[PDB]
C-alpha cells in the first residue's frame, strides 16, 4: 500500500500518486540541521528537526497538478506530483453488487470478503459470467507515458478467461484479453474519467491440482523512457474463488423429475402431481448445482451445464447437520469404499475422491460398501424429511427388521404365504439356516456403517429408522438384494415412492414412515434388469440450499 | 468409538469388547412391558420400562470371561462378552515419548497432538525413524478366530514404509510390512499380553500432490466363520505428519563452513576462527534441515541427507518476525520473480514454488528480481544480526547511497581517484549521465522490493540499512553489479565477510554495520568468474531454530 518518493535539492522530481495508497516522503537520503515543508491545498502532509507521509485530496486535471516544497537548513527541494484514481472493483461483498481490506485474500464466512466465479459448461451468456470494473480518473495527457496491464499468473491462466465489453454490455469472441495463452494484456485506456467493464469466467472446477482461487491483477507501468524497461508504479488485484459443485439431498424440495415399462409411469405421474412438481419423459449421473450471488445453475456430472464404485450411484449426501460443534449447512457427501485395502477389494478412483474434497463445502465421508455386489451406498441407506428432531430420518436396510416380521407371521399362522407371485414359502425362508447366516453377516456390515453415520453425522438412535430388507449372497460371497430394496426409494417431499417388495412387508414400512407425515405409494416395477445391470427408475432435480456456500467455514 | 450389540432371548450371543470403546446394548429389536439387567462385576452397566451402555473393567483371561443377562417381562437373554485391550500407540504428544482425542486428526500448535515422520534420504538407521507400538492384552485362545491387519491407504502407500522389529530393536530389510506395493499386512500376534514395535519412515516430502499426512490403521477381523468374509470388529489409527524442509537465515548461529584462489582462504580461516566454527575445504545448493522430537538432521537440496531463476541462489529466508498479528517463528522464504508475466520475462518453475508452499512453516514471498541479469534475490538483499529492535537488520543494495559517497569525494577534492586498480575515474563515473539513468532505474526496482519487504515482513524504515552499491546494464537491458556487491556478504554471527569493492567505500559500509556490533573483514576475491557464470565464495550450515515447527499454526 506504500510507495517511497526520494526528493533532491539539485533537481525537482516528478511522481505519480494513486488515490488510496499511502505515499511516503524520503528526505534524509539527499540532505543540514532542521527541515520545514509547505505543500499545496490538494496535498495533505503529516509528520521539524533532522517520517513524512502524503495524502491526496482528489485526482489531477493535468500533469504536475500538485506540488510539494522541502526546505532544509536554506536550500529548497521541489516535487511535482500527479494524483490519479485507479480502482479495480468487483463483487467482493458477495451481495451481487460491485464495490471498490484485505483485497488480496479470499475469506470464508459472513464477515468475510472475496468474489465468486462460475464454471462455464451475447447478453444471454453474460448473465452467467462475473463482472469486475476498472475506474480511472487521470489527467488528459496521462497515458502518453503510462500504460496499464491486466494479467493472471501462468498457473491460473488456463483456469480463467476474461472478456472486454466492446459496445455497452455486449461482446464478441475476439474481445478476449486473458486466457490459456494470454497471461497478460495491455489495456487501451484514455485520459480523464473512464470506466471499462470486464466479464470473467472459470474454465475448471476446484480439484487436487487447483484449490479454486484465481487472482486477477492490474499494473501501472511508467513508460517515460524508451531506453529503460517498463517500471511498475502501482499494482492492484482482486481474488476470485471458483464456486464448487454442490450435491442436494432428498430433504431438499424437488423441482423436476426425469424417468425412463407401462404401469410404472402411471404411479410416477400420480406421485409427481401429488407433490406438485414437473415431470419430463425422454441413473448413472448426479444432478448438483453451482451457486453465485447473481445466478445459480444446475450442473449434471456423468460420463443446465455438464470399477463398479466409480459410478455416481455410490454418491449420496446427507441433510444439514451439526457434528460436535462443527456445522455442515450443506450436509456431507457420502460414498462407499472398503474397510481395508487388499488385492481383491475395490475403491473409488482417487481422482474422484479428491475432487469431492476440493469442493470443501460438503466434507465427504468414506463408508463401507465393498460387501455389496454392486457396491453403491444407496443400496442400504437413504434420507427422508421429518417434522421433528433434526428435521430428517436416516433409513437403513435391516435384515433383522424383516426377519422379525416373518417370524411373527409363523406366530400368527401365516407361515404358508409365498412370495415372487420360482416362488418360495416364508416358512422355508425362516427355516433356511443358510440364509439366516448370510443376513446375519449383512446385518453386521450395515451395523458398522450405522455407527459410522452416528459418528461422522453426529446422529442418535432416535434419528435412524430400520427398513425391513433381506439380502442374499451373489458370487464371490458378495451381497445382493433378496427382493427389491425399499430403502432405495423415491423421495418427493412428503410423498414417497417405495419399491414394491412383493402385503405384510408394505404394511410395516408404512407404520414406520406415515407417523413422519409421509405418503407411501408403492411401484410395481421400480427396478428393471438390463441384459447384466440393474438400472434405477427415476432421477430428481431439487432446489439448491438457501444457505450460501461461501458463508460456510470449512 | 461405538459398537452395537444385539442380543436375543432365543440364543446367547458372543461379542468382543475392545477396552477404551463405548459399547451400546440393543434390546428392543428382539423383545413385553419392562426390562431388568444384571451383569458381572467386571462389567459396568449404566442406563426399567420398555439406551444401555457397557463398560469393561479389565481385559479377559479366557473367552466368554464376562457375562450379561437381559430379563424382560419373564424371559432372559444371555450375552457372553470378551474384553480385550488393543492400542496402537505413537508419539502423539510430540515430546519424544510414546503415549496411547482426537486420534484421527493431526493438529498444529502447542495444545495440539499428532506424530511426526522424517524423510529418508541396523540400529544406526533406527535412530532416525519414528516409533509406534501396539499393545494387545487378550485371552490365550483369542487369535484362533481373530486376526489383526496393519494398513495404509493406496494413495499414501508410496509415501511411507513400516518395519517390524524381529529381534529386540534390530531389523532386516525383509521385515517390511507396509510399503509402495503392500497396502496392508496381516499381523501375527499371540494371545495373552504382548507388545510389538514398528519403525516408520517417510519416502517423500510434502508437495502439491502430497499435503504431508500419512495415516496408519490397525484393524481387528473376526474369522470365526470360514464361509463368510472377514468382519471388522474394531479399527484404530494414528496420523503421521511428514516433517517439512526448513531453511535457516543468516541470523541463526553458524556451525560448519564450506569453501572452494589463495589469499581468499586465509581471510576466511581468520573469520571462521574469530567466530569459532568449523571450516572444511573440499553455491548451487541450499542447506536446510528437518526436525523431529527425537532427531534433527541437516538436508541439502540441489541438482546429512539430500531457467536462471530455478537455482537456489534465488532462495533466501528472513529472520523470525511478526506481521500484522500473524507470527512467523521460522521466518519467511524469499525468492525472485517478475512483476507481471510476459513472453520475454522468466519465473521460477511452478513445481519449485509449490514445493516451498507445501512446507507451510515458512510462507514464501514473491519478490521482483527479473531485472537482474542473474535474477537471484541475494544480489540486492541480505540480513544481519542486531542487538536492538527486532534483532536483525535488512541490508539492501543502494545506488543512491553509493552516488552520495562519490559526489562528496568531488566535494572533498578526491575526484581524481581511480578504481579497478580497464580503470575508470570517479569524476567520470559521476559525470556519466548514462550511468546515472541506469542506477536510477535500478534504484526504482529495489525500492519496489523495499516496500514489498516492509509489507510482507512487517518492517519499518528503522529495520533497513542501505548498503552503497552500483549497478550497470548488461545485454537485454538487464542489471548487473558494477563492482563486487557488498550486500551478498558472508554472515558468521557478529563477524562479517564483506566482499572488497576496490578505501572510501569500505569506510562507509563499516560505519553502517559496526554500530550493530559487527566485525567487518573484507575479502580480495569473494566472487570468481568461471568461463560464463559467477560463482559464490562459500556456504554455511547454521543451527536449526529453537522453535519447534509443529507448534506453529500456519
Ligand atoms: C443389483 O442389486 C440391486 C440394486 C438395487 C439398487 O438399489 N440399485 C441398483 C444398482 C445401482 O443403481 C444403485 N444405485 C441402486 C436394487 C435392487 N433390486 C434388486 C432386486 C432383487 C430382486 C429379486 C426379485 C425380483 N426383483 C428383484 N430386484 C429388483 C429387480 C431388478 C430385479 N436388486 C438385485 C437390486
Ligand atoms: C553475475 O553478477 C554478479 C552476481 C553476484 C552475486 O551476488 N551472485 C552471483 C550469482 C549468484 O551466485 C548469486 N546467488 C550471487 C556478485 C557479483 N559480483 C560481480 C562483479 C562485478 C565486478 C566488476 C569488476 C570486478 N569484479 C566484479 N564482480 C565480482 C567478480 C566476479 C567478477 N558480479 C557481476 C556479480
Ligand atoms: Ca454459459
Ligand atoms: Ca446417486
Ligand atoms: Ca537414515
Ligand atoms: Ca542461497
Amino acid at each position: 500500500q506504500g510507495t517511497l518518493i526520494r526528493v533532491t535539492p539539485e533537481q525537482p522530481t516528478h511522481a505519480v500518486c494513486v488515490l488510496g495508497t499511502l505515499t511516503q516522503l524520503d528526505i534524509c537520503s539527499s540532505a543540514c540541521t532542521s527541515f520545514s515543508i509547505n505543500a499545496s491545498p490538494g496535498v495533505v502532509v503529516d509528520i521539524w528537526p533532522l517520517e513524512v507521509t502524503l495524502t491526496m485530496k482528489v485526482a489531477s486535471g493535468s500533469t504536475g497538478d500538485q506540488k510539494v516544497q522541502i526546505s532544509y537548513y536554506p536550500v529548497k527541494a521541489l516535487l511535482y506530483l500527479t494524483g490519479v484514481e485507479i480502482s479495480l472493483c468487483a463483487d467482493i461483498t458477495r451481495t451481487g453488487k460491485v464495490k471498490p481490506k484485505d483485497q488480496r485474500t479470499w475469506t470464508w464466512g459472513p464477515c468475510g470478503q472475496g468474489a465468486i466465479l462460475l464454471v462455464n459448461c451475447d447478453s444471454e451468456d453474460l448473465q452467467d459470467m462475473s463482472l469486475m470494473t476498472l475506474s480511472t480518473k487521470t489527467p488528459k495527457d496521462f497515458f502518453t507515458n503510462h500504460t496499464l496491464v491486466l494479467h493472471v499468473a501462468r498457473s491460473e491462466m488456463d483456469k480463467v478467461r476474461v472478456f472486454q465489453a466492446t459496445r455497452g454490455k455486449l461482446s464478441s469472441k475476439c474481445s478476449v484479453v486473458l486466457g490459456p495463452k494470454w497471461p497478460s494484456h495491455y489495456l487501451m485506456v484514455p485520459g480523464g474519467k473512464h470506466n471499462m467493464d470486464f466479464y470473467v469466467e472459470a474454465l475448471a472446477f476446484p480439484d487436487t491440482d487447483f484449490p479454486g482461487l484465481i487472482t486477477l491483477t492490474i499494473s501501472l507501468l511508467d513508460t517515460s523512457n524508451l531506453e529503460l524497461p517498463e517500471a511498475v508504479v502501482f499494482q492492484d488485484s482482486v481474488v476470485f474463488r471458483v464456486a464448487p459443485w454442490i450435491m442436494t439431498p432428498n430433504t431438499q424440495p424437488p423441482q423436476e423429475v426425469y424417468a425412463c415399462n407401462e404401469d410404472f409411469l402411471k404411479s410416477v405421474t400420480t406421485l409427481a402431481m401429488k407433490a406438485k412438481c414437473k415431470l419430463t419423459i425422454c441413473d448413472e449421473m448426479e444432478i448438483g448445482y453451482i451457486q453465485a450471488p447473481h445466478k445459480t445453475l444446475p450442473v449434471v456430472f456423468d460420463s443446465f451445464g455438464y470399477s463398479g464404485l466409480d459410478s455416481f450411484g455410490n454418491l449420496e449426501v446427507s441433510p444439514p447437520v451439526t457434528v460436535r460443534g462443527k456445522e455442515y449447512p450443506l450436509g456431507r457427501i457420502l460414498f462407499g469404499d472398503s474397510c481395508y485395502p487388499s488385492n481383491d477389494s475395490r475403491q473409488m478412483h482417487q481422482a474422484l475422491q479428491d475432487f469431492l474434497s476440493a469442493q470443501q463445502v460438503q466434507a465427504p465421508v468414506k463408508l463401507y460398501s465393498d460387501w455389496l455386489s454392486v457396491g453403491h451406498v444407496d443400496e442400504f441407506l437413504s434420507f427422508v424429511p421429518a417434522p421433528d428432531r433434526k428435521g430428517f430420518r436416516l433409513l437403513l436396510a435391516s435384515p433383522r427388521s424383516c426377519y422379525k416380521l416373518f417370524q411373527e407371521q409363523q406366530n400368527e399362522g401365516h407361515g404358508e404365504a409365498l412370495l415372487f407371485e420360482k416362488q418360495q414359502k416364508i416358512k422355508n425362508i425362516l427355516s433356511n439356516k443358510t440364509l439366516r447366516e448370510h443376513n446375519s453377516f449383512v446385518e453386521r456390515c450395515i451395523d458398522w456403517n450405522r455407527e459410522l453415520l452416528k459418528r461422522e453425522l453426529g446422529l442418535a438412535e432416535s434419528d435412524i429408522i430400520d427398513i425391513p430388507q433381506l439380502f442374499k449372497l451373489k458370487e464371490f460371497s458378495k451381497a445382493e438384494a433378496f427382493f427389491p430394496n425399499m430403502v432405495n426409494m423415491l423421495v418427493l417431499g412428503k410423498h414417497l415412492g417405495i419399491p414394491k417388495p412383493f402385503c405384510c412387508l408394505e404394511e410395516k414400512v408404512c407404520s414406520l414412515l406415515e407417523p413422519l407425515g409421509l405418503q407411501c405409494t408403492f411401484i410395481n416395477d421400480f427396478f428393471t434388469y438390463h441384459i447384466g445391470e440393474v438400472h434405477a427408475g427415476t432421477n430428481v432435480r431439487r432446489k439448491p440450499f438457501s444457505f450460501k456456500w461461501w458463508n460456510m467455514v470449512p
